[PDB]
């Protein structure tokens, strides 16, 4: 029978007729997303006026901050957020049906001799977002902003030297929305690689050093941060985890959350629960609790296990995975617990997209989410509601977990382009080094 | 100003050629120009540059598979980072041309062939008729050692667990083109046959040289030689062997080659091959050893230990990699000592810095003409590329240095050529 499309739901469509768009990349970039995010928005239980109200923020302040329409026929950014390289992409927390997006803001400086690493344009896009949101703060995103990411000079060094970099994916910066209560909460996402190299000093000497300067203003934070670093000393000097990143809450420095994240090269049961447990550090009741969970989705998900190199920069557009990443944890510098809080990846990218999807389900039925549990493959395949769903295996980019106050958290990163009836508007995930089927 | 599809032989030879499928057209369009203006740049004759050109249209192109595209199932070949089976090399020290590829066929990467252990054969069918000198008998020894056989291929096809990820090629064929004949080599891949084994690389490569070296001894005192000196590096060595190749004629003049992989990239690491940890310290070995030096210094690698890159990388996208260094053996039958040849890794590096390096080196051996037509011929295999930015042509380098003659390889990306699209 004719299927779910979410091209019909009604506040895109809606909105659609009302929206002024100046330049095509907005209006393309605004029916290429606007379908799966609006059908998100309905499925979760957003209101229709907050339907609207989040559809309306992110065709104003954020699409025109997405660069030109993403084609593998003319120049574009190419960022970290995606394995495509696009700059934008959708996450469901399906614990309490919260709607997150993430986005790199770009604008007509990115990638020129004015901005080439795109360190700057992430100030535009905050200038377009304060005014809707009070509670936002830039305390701490300034200081990591500054400890960071490249600065003017050491932008322009690189670039007159940029075979030190040759392909490498340059993104500095991203921010991230999660959508409650009228409102919205602002994060940000710091990748201090480049910085790394044109300093000369690690990323984990970057992070950790800036850190520590954080902390004689803000002392609470010191225990955690402190564990931390020595559970990744302990690890030694040939460990397969590194630091890579870090993000914190845009809000007062009281309430904001830093995470630390660690790249993760083996993928094993093993080295996620010595992530979860930071090594047998964090042994209480509601983390053991925790890991049952962890290891029953770690038996659901099925990964691919071993030692994973990093995967090639990006994937040209309309290009099939074939290939398995590496996971990744990120820890929690909670400003009450003197123990750093996990949150572990289960990085699904590239692995067939209906066993995933079937994982997730099994696994929601467990936790008595009856909600999520029937609607979730009917809304995921809605999102493309053209494609041949059995061969899919590049729509979950990932699955995150934590486990806090007893409650468990799974959110899914997904897929966030050309959806609805954009792609009406020989099997390749069978062949090459991977295999990914049902 | 060059464009290498204007080389005649390729503008000719196009002309004149029957193609019955479009996989073969393309093939012939994207590595011909490239392929042809090599030729002419080192002074190959125009029979030579036809009768090279045809052998490689009518015996080779058949056997590279399907066009490589990122939108359709192909095999994924070891010989580059692209995964594509071609690559040309040229011999600097002689202007000698060499290309090398790996055998597919129809049942490559299908359950009658899922690691392409057989096709090998199909394509040496072709060939042997062309040169009486090819010979198999050490072929057909290191194959049944150390590549995949039906049984452990259908093992290893249904138990992936075991592969996953890993690049599939067991052998590859290279032919040196010389005085209007070639010499065939080969090169094979016994990380898969180790898998399924239970035996280390080092193992089944050893172990398969000492048994040849029951009826050819005087491959003994070499290999012997080499392996004390692997033996000496220890069990948490930074280099490991990694494959062997052999020239496919009379055993008499065959040499093999045993290649170690080497994590560190390093000039002490570098100089530790050469001289197999001090072993030569001849003026032979000292006098290679000032230019691997001059070498290391015009190249600039980047140093320090490098991880295995991804498996391959999709077709169109630069590498943001550095790679581990490679050396190789010659186990010469006259000489009692390991002969090293060694590769400065240059791939992901920026090509014309690259290109700079190796034009100051030719200057410096007196090399003129190499030196001033070097970068122009190799950007007229891709004219219409951003030169200044490619860094993705030099896939490796090679010197080795015998009898006060200098060797200089290079091995270049060879895909996609002169006016393609």
């Amino acid at each position: 029978m004719k299927a779910a499309n979410a091209s019909s739901a009604e506040a895109y469509r809606v909105l659609s007729r009302a929206f002024r768009f100046d330049n095509e990349d907005q209006k393309l970039w605004w029916h290429s997303t606007a379908p799966m995010f609006a059908k998100m928005l309905e499925t979760a239980n957003y209101t229709t006026p907050c339907q609207y109200q989040y559809l309306i923020t992110y065709k104003e302040c954020v699409i025109p901050s997405l660069g030109c329409y993403p084609t593998n026929s003319a120049p574009r950014w190419l960022s970290i957020l995606t394995r495509y390289g696009t700059p934008f992409e959708l996450s469901l927390n399906c614990s309490n049906s919260i709607v997150r997006y993430t986005f790199e803001p770009i604008n007509q400086h990115t990638g020129t001799d004015k901005d080439p690493f795109n360190t700057h344009a992430i100030w535009e896009s905050l200038q377009h977002l304060l005014p809707l949101e009070k509670s936002i703060d830039l305390e701490w995103f300034r200081h990591f902003k500054h400890d960071l990411t490249l600065n003017s000079e050491e932008s322009a060094f690189l670039a007159h030297n940029d075979r030190l970099v040759g392909g490498t994916i340059r993104t500095q910066n991203k921010l991230a929305l999660d959508l409650k209560d009228g409102r919205f909460a602002l994060k940000t996402y710091i990748y201090p690689a480049l910085k790394a190299v044109v300093t000369g000093k690690t990323i984990h000497e970057l992070v950790f050093g800036s850190v520590r300067r954080l902390a004689v203003r803000e002392p609470r934070i010191l225990p955690p941060l402190n564990m931390l670093e020595e559970y990744i000393r302990s690890r030694g000097s040939k460990s397969t985890a590194s630091p890579r990143l870090v993000s914190c809450d845009l809000t007062s420095p009281a309430k904001s959350r830093i995470k630390i994240y660690l790249l993760e090269q083996m993928v094993s049961l093993e080295a996620m629960e010595d992530l979860w447990t930071l090594g047998g550090r964090r042994r209480d009741a509601s983390t053991l609790e925790g890991l049952s969970l962890v290891r029953e989705l770690w038996d659901l998900i099925q990964l691919s296990p071993g030692l994973k190199s990093y995967p090639a920069p990006y994937l040209p557009l309309g290009v099939i995975p074939d290939e398995r990443l590496p996971l990744m944890a990120n820890f929690t510098l909670h400003q009450n617990d003197p123990v750093p809080e996990p949150q572990v990846y289960f990085t699904t990218f590239g692995m067939n997209d209906m066993a995933v999807a079937d994982a997730l389900t099994t696994f929601f039925e467990r936790r008595g989410w009856s909600e999520m549990a029937r609607t979730y493959e009917t809304t995921l395949k809605s999102y493309y509601p053209h494609a041949d769903h059995d061969k899919l295996n590049y729509l979950h980019a990932y699955i995150s977990f934590s486990y806090r106050d007893r409650t468990p958290y799974l959110s899914v990163y997904l897929q966030s382009f050309e959806t609805g009836d954009w792609a009406v508007a020989p099997d390749l995930s069978k062949t090459g080094v991977y295999y990914s089927g049902l």
